[PDB]
């Protein structure tokens, strides 16, 4: 299957060497990006109707409802809004898949897949850091990635040798702009 033999080591392959007002923002643009694929999936409902049959991830609700809870410990809540760099990415995102569907959606999954594998450290250490009590939503496991992984292995089944390049290649360019939104 494609994710265990061809994704998951292109990946490994690809391994080489803030106050509170901020982490709100953090959350939005994170809301905003997840959002954003979820549009791109339903705007072209019948070319990833295996991920929407597949039915909806838990990740965007869970980010709204820890957006709701972190603005009830912020002063000027109201105020922030998606970040600058976050909407250069959502129109990125468009545009990506607007050329080609499967360059975005490698950008969609690595999207899922980093956050998975960073956030429980992350939010933790950030809420540790900024005396936030509450444990957030979106820092549970609610196999969103595994169904991913599970709807690319059916997906890849009906793609050329070239569409699985293009997705494979495409991970890499999702893997560095991934980093730059980190600060």
């Amino acid at each position: 299957l494609f994710v265990r033999n061809e994704v998951l080591p292109t990946l490994a392959k690809i391994e080489n060497e803030f106050t509170r007002q901020t982490f709100l923002q953090f959350l939005m643009d994170l809301y905003n990006i997840f959002l954003k694929i979820d549009d791109l999936f339903l705007e072209n409902k019948t070319y990833f109707s295996i991920l929407i049959y597949n039915g909806p991830m838990q990740l965007t609700n869970h980010l709204y409802d820890d957006i709701i809870y972190v603005s009830s410990v912020v002063e000027n809540s109201d105020d922030v809004s998606p970040s600058e760099y976050c909407m250069e990415y959502i129109s990125h995102l468009e545009n990506l898949c607007e050329e080609n569907k499967l360059s975005f959606l490698a950008h969609a999954y690595v999207f899922y897949k980093n956050f998975h594998l960073s956030k429980e450290h992350l939010l933790k250490s950030i809420c540790k850091y900024l005396n936030i009590i509450k444990k957030l939503k979106s820092s549970t496991y609610v196999a969103d990635v595994e169904n991913f992984e599970f709807c690319l292995n059916k997906m890849s089944r009906k793609w050329s040798r070239w569409e699985k390049d293009n997705f494979l290649a495409s991970l890499h360019n999702a893997t560095n702009k991934m980093m730059i939104l980190t600060k």
